């Protein structure tokens, strides 16, 4: 099966690299405005293939996207020193208004995976422009933070990450919510389980920061993040390719969430061949509900300001 | 086990991402004077881990490289004076490394590998086999992949080598290339996919000019070398004893003495463990020798 | 690393084939008084190796089990007196093993696991966590697989347990089963795939009667336990610390003292490292207790 | 993709187990005269699946073989104490005359993988009965012995098996031929390479026996072999499924080999989605040519005696 990636930058190329090294798909096509950029990345990656799996990674045009089961959208522009954030956002939205129609043209059945930051905002824009049902436009959302949250909880409890059940919901950013209340280990309540075989506010704060500020720390000393999202996207693509029906905290147009209407944010969603297939609402505490409501408002606002 | 990487730029970090994605080692340590960069990198990659293999990737000082069975030297830039500068960096690194991990195998990645591997050797005071340069592994693999694509047979069944200096002095060894023990050219004709001189020229530029194409429209190469480097690390960690066209200090080659270039070599827990000299034609032996002196002179110039 | 297997019958050999196919360990040693059988087995499996992972599978004596981090006890047959006979075999094996690999974790596979794990414990003189029986791992996994199939969600998102005695006394823990942190039954209704009492009955027989169906038309079960056993071995070799419903000596449970049965447990390099008591309903707590005494009495009878 | 296996015995079931543990196919169907046998094996294997890969292993009928890309033939009868070998052979041939037509009925495009011993004989019978072109009926042949031959040479040379190029050709049995003459390491001649960085007749004899008598030793202390062929078949199935075009020493109807006509034996063959796709004749020494000629005669003879 083949997967598309429009936007052959650091995020786009890293995802292709992960897809190859992990052998998630037989064919991977990079599409970019800068034709030579996409070709150079495909060839560099192709030189890695003999050392991993037989994956056909190549650069192509929208036409070469035909038959793709999923298409990663990692196209976008870089902010100009001095312009406003809503000016930047508007410019990316223009990029999407060019890309979405082109992609669905060549691969009408493809599930759209939005990766361009801010992912929740771009996920809403991708949805409005596509003309598809909500479930077929999926943003990576908080999958990376949710995973780091479990890893951290597992490192603290001295248990395996697979046994830890924890979610980071809402906006993929500063207003994300760590669902501490219903977090579980082996089906048992985390906080409870820890208080015996605990978690002080200082421990929770240190974990909160290890999760919430990771992107910030990475951008700070590297300029951008891509390796992490590359594998995360790779995993989301495998889920679509294999029709796994696995539960991931990904961004998707949500009818109503805690009061706000028609906004895209991360919630535990069942992911398969046709996109998201159902939401799994976990138990939230008043505080958490409120934070999720807060985070939702922030995105709804950006949405309105942008015309979506 | 534990592997180290000195130089947290694109190549060094790509290598770590490969090490992590393929699940090659248990621990990966990134070392760079720009501490925040190595940490940013190690954290970007640690975000990927839950979606691949349980690899502990983190930044550290030379000291943290303690007990590493292999260390990747990917520091520097990418032009004679440049070599001297990169050479001084190695004079600074090689000691600091062997200091913390006296028994680690050194995997030179910095370009130009052949010369840089030469430098690393003399600077290490270790035996010739414990300092291995990535050399022509990507090219050999690309050579077999193109033949495989052309012949329509699986790459594992194609046996071909790219020897010598990693660059334009590369020697594609067509003379003794094989497919299932059969000479390449007759296997090709037998399959109905004969390799014309033009087909081979096409394949030659495909192998020899890849790097140039990748730099031109991308700026630098790192994805390919990251995976190749990780594969080498695996051969060292699992004492694989497999055969790779990697660069290493060679006593004599086609005429020249004490020089480093790529040849088929058995790679294990202690590094290069033996050489497998393939059959070369008159032409191929020429090139390999001319290429050998090219490196020899450059090495002499640097005082190595 | 190195894992050992005592009892080269179908289960013991299936386990080795799983260990080899999945590439769990570097070395696998098969031990059985019928030397030629263990060798035949180890050789049949060594024929598979080139087509999977580099695992050194071979036959050996207890002595060859030196340095094994885990040893699988799959000796015996498959009825009170039988227990006594199997019990005497263990009296013969447990010592001989701890003798060559004093620090290995014991993985009881011989049926009935619960009772046999009890025997192994008392006979080992090790702490309660170092003797682990396969218990209900296959049933728990089959329970989640059926719910997953029915709900149309991935198995990794389904959290359900089968506790107690591995057999007809199995307790399917429906009360606290979940899917993504949501109670199973309401998640099911929410998805439009509500679980009627008949659906659950269907699933119950699917889990509880599998073994019976497999024996009836095949004679014995070994493929499933071979892979489950290999998974446990991996958790011990990689000090995974994951959660498995395995059998182990338990100080007290729902009323009864010093007995071995299955409960969610954290498994690492030193064996069971902790217990995770899930929420049980009045009914489920009953069964688990009745089942607990069933095992307790049988254990007493054998003098354990 | 789905793979079929008619004959749910030790070889058939072991192959299914390997396919599952290695994740070679998404669906695996066991068909057997003994319906309950096949169901019990599928369910036992299904209990292993949660610990490896999501493979759907089930028992079914010939009809349930529809869409299979490859079908393993491991059906056969056990010799009756006292009957002749040609009587046993004839009885297996009767089993195949029932199976082949049924399989091609439900899965006309499937590649037939013969596993039933004697594999070369059964491979010829499978070919004659099928009505397909030669390349679509493939017997496991000497893949296991060829692999053991390389492993042994590699253990002796202290090099990796992947670098060693060696073949065991002809009949899968006592008359198989170890191609010592053109055996290579890193493209270089084995014997030559060893004599420097050697191989005495005592060393070759010890290796010959480690290869040629392995099956005998296994049958002797176990009664039958299956684990080895299970993974070997698994690998052959992966090659067909992925259209790998890899070179394997497998049995197939060969027009002419060293003089004998229309006989099935192992030769280095290119294996892909459509079966064998071309033979790779390595250099043979007079002695080897002769042994191969000898081995071919033996099989041609059995073939005639059986009516194939
Ligand atoms: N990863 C991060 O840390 C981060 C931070 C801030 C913003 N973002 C956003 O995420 C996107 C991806 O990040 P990245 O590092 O890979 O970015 P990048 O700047 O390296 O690459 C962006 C890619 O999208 C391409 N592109 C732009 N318009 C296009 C169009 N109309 N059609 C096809 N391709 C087009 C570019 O040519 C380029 O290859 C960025 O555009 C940016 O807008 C990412
Ligand atoms: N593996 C060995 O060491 C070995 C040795 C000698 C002979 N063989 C031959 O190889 C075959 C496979 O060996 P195995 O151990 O798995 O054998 P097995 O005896 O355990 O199973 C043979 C299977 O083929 C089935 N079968 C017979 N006729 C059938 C028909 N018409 N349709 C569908 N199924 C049918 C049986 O019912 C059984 O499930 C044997 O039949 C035998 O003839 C194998």
């Amino acid at each position: 099966m083949k997967v598309g990636i429009v936007g052959s930058g650091m995020v786009g190329s890293a995802t292709a690299y992960a897809l190859a090294l992990l052998g998630v798909a037989r064919e991977v096509v990079l599409v970019d405005l800068d034709r030579k950029l996409a070709q150079a990345h495909a060839e560099d990656i192709l030189h890695a293939t003999p050392f991993a799996h037989p994956v056909w990674v190549r650069a192509g045009s929208y036409g070469d996207l035909e038959g793709a089961r999923a298409v990663v959208l990692a196209a976008g522009v870089a902010q100009r020193p001095g312009e406003t954030r809503l000016q930047l956002l508007d410019r990316n939205a223009q990029v999407f208004a060019q890309v979405v129609p082109r992609v669905l043209e060549a691969a009408p059945e493809a599930v759209l995976l939005v990766a361009t930051n801010p992912v929740d905002v771009m996920t809403q824009v991708a949805y409005r422009l596509s003309g598809l049902p909500p479930g077929r436009v999926v943003g990576s959302g908080t999958i990376l933070d949710t995973a780091r949250f479990r890893a951290l909880l597992a490192e603290y409890l001295r248990v395996a990450p697979q046994s830890v059940h924890a979610y980071v919901l809402g906006e993929h950013g500063d207003s994300e919510v760590l669902v501490w209340s219903s977090a579980q280990v082996g089906g048992v309540p985390l906080l409870e389980f820890a208080e015996a075989r605990a978690l002080s506010p200082e421990d929770r704060a240190r974990i909160d920061e290890g999760v919430r500020r990771a992107a910030y720390r990475i951008i700070e000393g590297k300029g951008a993040t891509y390796y992490g999202i590359g594998a995360g996207l790779a995993r989301l693509v495998r889920a679509i390719l294999t029709d796994e029906k696995g539960v991931y905290t990904v961004s998707a147009f949500t009818p109503e969430v805690e009061g706000v209407l028609e906004v895209s944010l991360s919630l535990p969603r069942i992911l398969g061949a046709g996109g998201v297939e159902g939401t799994v609402y976990p138990s939230l505490s008043p505080e958490e509900r409120e934070a999720l409501r807060r985070s939702a408002e922030i995105l709804k606002e950006a949405a309105f300001a942008l015309g979506f």
